[PDB]
């Protein structure tokens, strides 16, 4: 039993009743009650992430199976049987905060990692590739993907105009137009890495590694069909789901797995193995299991934990590092840079983002300073044995460069339209289908010129692929 | 044929690779144009209203019918065929910015008025009533509808919960659960004031006024299994509805009725005419014409215009005054309030807010100040002529007060049920069986006390009401 | 023996130099550490206070000699010995922060007392009246005052134009021009309430209270002469002195007295008692001595403690509250208001604001949520008895009112002169001349109109209080 | 004569008197002139800049004498007589807003140049040096000469410690403890580039070049006791000097010469051409005339125009690059990124901050978007001709990298002595005893250990220096 009281202390009399001359009459200014209590909800709401808007968070733990001290000295994986906790964020992509979750689009899959050495944010997709390969095209593929500006809806005009003049996008889309495009729910559902990095030992030696997170439910997808029945009756049916599974306590879990790359590799491979629209032959590079990760439990406020949420690519740990991916080298800034504006230059101190690791350094200040900070020394070097000080252990790897000059150039070895090819003919009679299918419904009212474009890099990529997509267009590509 | 450029005016060399050492070696941080690019979609979001978050806008234009010179001296409405330019969005209430417009919620009617007095917002809803009938319980009110605090999604039992217990509501729900709690688009709607407001003439005389928007294209709604049915295929079909007519030239337009009312008759009515919760009798007040508003122009950018728009009760014009209803006193404090946040201190210069009436004051600074300031003064009273001074031909009417001391207290005569009553039996067969079998399907789940108490409150406004509702959800009343 | 580390957790291997390619080529973007460290440096400042920017703070506790209890309910107050902490803020009120503390101005007195039954905030200042009656001339007041708009230079020429087409500030600049207007320091220094305030006591009964704080170090100003020469060696010499006391254990410490007036003297006082430019006489109602605040603890962080500490005279407690004061009235409103945007909608989470009661209401979300909510029902009325309820033991009064309209009007018995007549003639000669040319070397200079209008406000105060100013301005009075 | 409005643009009745039960009662909500204009007031400060926070600003005129297109493609300098708009920022460092203009502190020189070819700013300071050389340790720097976090008193203790632990300080402070580190005013006073920048010429050959203003005024300084003197009298002597030197027509003006060196002159020398701590021998890098630049007009608004100035040294224009050097590298990220920040997302639109040259790109939104967009196109590459495209006519150039590695390295040849030991015997006797003085005065209270290592830093810049330091504090250092 307990009083309402103002955000001063102060018990609240009357809760029902503005201020006013009379019972019947106009409202007077001095009302503390009602002015504080009106003022606070009218600034309740943030600015909502600028993809990735929806999304649902879960907590619970991974445990490593294999250690993993042959390839890198990260804390976290270095001893069978350790147990770390994570936090977790699932997402579409394209649309607001209370858009459906039966839209077409990849589904981030984020891992927050609480390891001694500091947070490990693992910012993955379920896709394991994506549509560009540098960071500085990013604001323009969004641009393209969102409500167009006048009209507030999606186009698909706009979208495939940048599409088709970026085919380097070609095998990105070749995934995401099967039906895996539309994950039936968070918990049935791939996890990817995407990029390549850099996993460095005890001796110094740097091996590149991709990530793969592999479901305990299985994959399941659904068609248009199916996305619309569900859309019909529910735009929040995986949000719903993955609370739920939760609550009852059937606990979703995935599977840890890399792929690990010799340095050397590079140069006589027919790709650029850190391209992120390339992925790795698991016949050649196979896939080693580290350890699980099951969600168990659901936070206890929605805004504050799942809302606040902040990951970054550049929350990195010794023994894991960036590769010279050039679309992973623009996430290393563009996520703190978001975030400063999104919750404030102090929202790693916001409780889900505050590491379990201890925090020093000489940092003050800034909106919202809530720590009960103390001290006259916040300057070093300085004299103060007892200060906090650099620790040499811990320094990152020197990579090598290969190149020469500061130069503004594409990588060689494009290869935009071979692996497209190569996952085209690893589907199924069936998944094929469903792949023309979805792109012909994609494609069919979109301007003739970027149709035709379309239809030839997906053409390149595979003759059958490019003559199945334009027969079920009416295309009539012989001239070409 | 146009250079793209940097924001500081330098043409880009190159908007396709980032700065990096050679053409596969990591990023470097003196590349200005990756910065400010990343930088600045880091930055594109803002806050979402926070209740209204989802909807769209257009311009047109009101033509005057029938002057109003002897009710009121408004400008805008003091002679046959003046025209004013408007700015109107309409929106549903509770869900986020991507929400689907299929959802049962009132919808938003907001309509700005660009006079030559002044800007004048009137900011409306569909339905003629409200839930509640004082501002301080309006923040209660949204955190009961509003997706559950923990798992994000809304819940009936939270709802109902606060509406029971609130029973003032009840009139509402009987409108809000027939059909028309989801109105097929936002042209075949109603739109309405709500409150009561004070119109004042020339002589300062007074009279309560309400407000009523009649549709051209007439009143149509959806049924659950209509509304099922659209959101399937579209989340956005009121959006791209209201965009498209005005596109292809069949331009929306609504009536503007009013009712007169003179402040003698509160002693002859068993309610108050300022109780929001009550309509007046169109038999005992009835509808006079006033003018045509028509919807002909869509905006140029939905950010710019629709996102950044800013309506407030607040911002009356010489003629046209608040009442002393207890929920609009609340309003006239809360919008330009949770504006000031939204949009910032200097929001009112963002172009589709400005008046096109002549802005000259005191005021100066603030973040974002782009207006050019000039002049050494800027308080008042000051010794010169030329500086801008009060003008006492525009002062507002002084309300007589009949209360003697600073309360907090209920009106008299609340009468929380009768109308509900009246309106329901106002419905025809169809519509009582649609209004029972919308009110079943929400209330089935929900606790069962919570459930009696909503059986209870219907009942009090009609046996029939109650009973009916009580059979269909299997509650045995007999009892009471 | 501490790491330095990132805002991740993670151990920092080199303090000292940035990412490079080579010993002295151009830096990485893939510098977590320089980017995170420099993006906090800079976002450390948030605005300061429109008012009273520069200033100083300590802790300490307020300890009631004579229990109240007989006039006010306040908790506080209720018993001999009674022991209440106490954070207090010093300061200067129109320069900027870093401006010097040896110029002419009121000085800021506000005390937050941390009460069993919320914070009270008593928001004073040294001298114990106020240029103006109504708080829609405070920003006038203020931007007369402040550095001219485009020199960003103070003009005497601008602020006696304003204050001398205001002649309610005859009586303040009595007091202000005389030395007191720069006092010593923070501790030689008196503290006012200013407004009539309401006390309020079991049964209900009002009587109105006005506060004194009188400094156990005594009061002691400075000369224009010393002023210059303290400010020649140090600008923040208040600051200092405050600071200093307190480490070297000479604690500053001040009485409080109260004076009380029964509601019914209104009517028999040639002014009114709520008018801020009015004192009441101390023959006539006595200074009560209540108890005693020492000042014993310097803060640990001058950012997040006192830049960071919001009071507002609206913190008020049950047995204290407003009088009708139309400038306190506003007031009210302006502090939270302000601090809401200086510090962030969750401002009362920062430490040095949080009362030590109890806090518990249905609020939530809002920029930098840091205090770990939980649970399901952020709503009333619910049907659950443990979530927190409003009580009634807990009412303001219900303040009688005098008038029948809504106006906009000034209060009857504005006595503009008199009380400025009453203090100059209780002045020593020696103050006095003190006085005269105070006024004198700030007059010489502005416009010969406002110098005129000056010197006959003060004439109507007391013939020889301007007939002295006249001659020393070298001004010829004989036509007036 | 004008009308008094609100921002909606209602004229105001009453700009005298709160709205008010009766002449004498409390305040009424419904009072929007009172409340539109508290707010505003309540909300126009923004966060001052987090160095150099004092200052002031002039526009004015740069004409070029001599054509630099031998050594720069830059537009702005291509011809004799070619006339560039300017807006100039002066600045001290260390202290907030309203602080003395009499203190100890290197000024800043901040010059934006209008160009044709966009903005071009060149951010200087009066001194040609830095204390630091990597950008790594700015905040630290900072940290130390800042007021101490718990008095909020400089205190040279601190910086003290800071500085003797960074040898690379002793050039700089040879030059700050001079009577230069107190310009009389900003009129009469050096500007410096600090850095070395790279110039590329229409054939792609690059020079290195530095930057300097010498002033027609001729250069004036004030010892302590002249700085204690004006300080007394008034607190902002070079802001009001400034506005008044233009006011009067007595503009002041500054000639710009240029040194230039080829990089092949590395190997030739004995310290790093790009390490800050240095400069170039006048001797061997002769002094070339470029043209002249004066001041001639006051702004408009102060807040407007200085205050929300933004300048960035990586605001560069085609012809004009950074170097390597590691402390411009950091500035090339941290101006935008505190500006954003400081001023808002879209700070590029403040009409001071705006280019001459067309701004066309992709970038949309962003709180307080004020600027009418238009337009379906916001992405590239897109089928559209006329839409804003790269034009590979403006390429920065391609420095050589030397480096094959990622490192965190100091450079080679620190040389942190020798050029101290050349300025501090370039002084004529009455400034090598004005040092003197000035850093006794300084060091004569900090800790022991750290003034003796003062001493020897300078000692191993010149041992007469070293000496006459230690002789004047009273420490002997026989024994080193
Ligand atoms: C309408 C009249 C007045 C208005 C509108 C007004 C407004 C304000 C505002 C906006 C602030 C800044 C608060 C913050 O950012 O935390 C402030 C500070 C202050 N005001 Fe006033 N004020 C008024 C009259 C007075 C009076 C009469 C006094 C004393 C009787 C006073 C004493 C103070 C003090 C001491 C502070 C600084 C509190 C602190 O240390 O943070 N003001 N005022
Ligand atoms: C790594 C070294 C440095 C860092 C991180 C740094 C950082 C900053 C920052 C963040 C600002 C605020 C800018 C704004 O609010 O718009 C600033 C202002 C300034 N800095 Fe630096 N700074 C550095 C070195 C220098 C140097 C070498 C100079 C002169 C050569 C200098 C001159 C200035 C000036 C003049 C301003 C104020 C500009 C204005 O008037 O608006 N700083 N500095
Ligand atoms: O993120 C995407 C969603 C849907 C698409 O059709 C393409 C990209
Ligand atoms: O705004 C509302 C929406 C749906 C409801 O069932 C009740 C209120
Ligand atoms: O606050 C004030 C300072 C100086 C003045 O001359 C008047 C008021
Ligand atoms: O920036 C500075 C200020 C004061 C000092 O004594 C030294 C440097
Ligand atoms: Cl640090
Ligand atoms: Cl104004
Ligand atoms: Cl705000
Ligand atoms: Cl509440
Ligand atoms: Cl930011
Ligand atoms: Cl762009
Ligand atoms: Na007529
Ligand atoms: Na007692």
């Amino acid at each position: 039993h307990k009083n309402l009281t103002t955000n001063q202390g102060v018990p609240v009399g009357d809760n029902q009743n503005s201020r006013t001359a009379g019972h019947r009459g106009p409202s007077f200014l001095d009302d503390y009650h009602l002015i504080e209590k009106l003022a606070h909800f009218d600034r309740e709401r943030i600015p909502e992430r600028v993809v990735h808007a929806r999304g649902a968070g879960a907590y619970g733990v991974f445990e490593v199976e294999n250690s993993m001290e042959k390839h890198t000295r990260a804390a976290f994986l270095s001893e069978e049987g350790k147990q770390t906790d994570v936090f977790v964020r699932f997402s579409t992509v394209i649309h607001p905060k209370g858009s459906p979750e039966t839209l077409r689009d990849p589904r981030g899959f984020a891992v927050k990692f609480y390891t001694e050495e500091g947070n490990y944010d693992l910012v993955g997709n379920n896709l394991p590739i994506f549509f560009i390969r540098d960071a500085l095209k990013f604001p323009d593929m969004v641009h393209s993907l969102k409500p167009d500006p006048v009209t507030n809806i999606q186009d698909p005009d706009r979208y495939w105009d940048f599409m088709t003049l970026t085919p380097e996008s070609t095998h990105m889309l070749t995934w995401l137009f099967s039906d895996e495009g539309i994950p039936a729910n968070y918990a049935e559902m791939r996890g990817s890495g995407v990029h390549t990095f850099r996993w460095v030992n005890k001796y110094g030696e740097t091996k590149y590694v991709k990530y793969h997170w592999r479901p305990s439910e299985g994959i399941r997808n659904l068609s248009m069909e199916e996305a619309a029945e569900i859309q019909a009756n529910d735009f929040q049916h995986a949000t719903r789901d993955l609370y739920d599974r939760i609550e009852k306590g059937n606990y979703p879990a995935w599977d840890l797995y890399v792929q690990l790359m010799p340095l050397s590799d590079y140069d006589e491979l027919d790709y650029d193995p850190c391209d992120p629209t390339k992925t790795w032959s698991e016949e050649d590079y196979p896939l080693q299991k580290v350890g699980r990760m099951t969600l168990n439990r659901n936070p206890e406020n929605f805004f504050a934990e799942t809302e606040q949420a902040a990951f970054t690519p550049s929350a990195l740990v010794p023994g894991i590092e960036a590769s010279e991916d050039k679309l992973l080298q623009g996430r290393l800034f563009s996520y703190p840079d978001t975030q400063r504006h999104r919750l404030g230059a102090n929202y790693m101190r916001i409780p889900v983002n505050c590491p379990y690791a201890p925090v020093h350094n000489n940092q003050q200040d800034g909106f919202m300073t809530t720590t009960r900070p103390s001290g006259h020394i916040n300057y070093e070097p300085n004299r103060y044995d007892d200060q906090p000080k650099e620790n040499p252990h811990y320094k990152e790897s020197e990579p090598v460069l290969h190149g020469d000059r500061m130069v503004r150039q594409k990588i060689e070895k494009p290869n935009d339209f071979k692996q497209a090819g190569e996952k085209y003919r690893s589907y199924s009679e069936e998944e094929k289908q469903a792949l023309i299918k979805n792109l012909t419904a994609d494609l069919k009212g979109v301007n003739e010129k970027t149709k035709l474009l379309a239809i030839c890099n997906f053409y390149r990529a595979d003759e059958d692929y490019g003559q199945r997509l334009a027969d079920s267009l009416g295309v009539d590509i012989r001239s070409y």
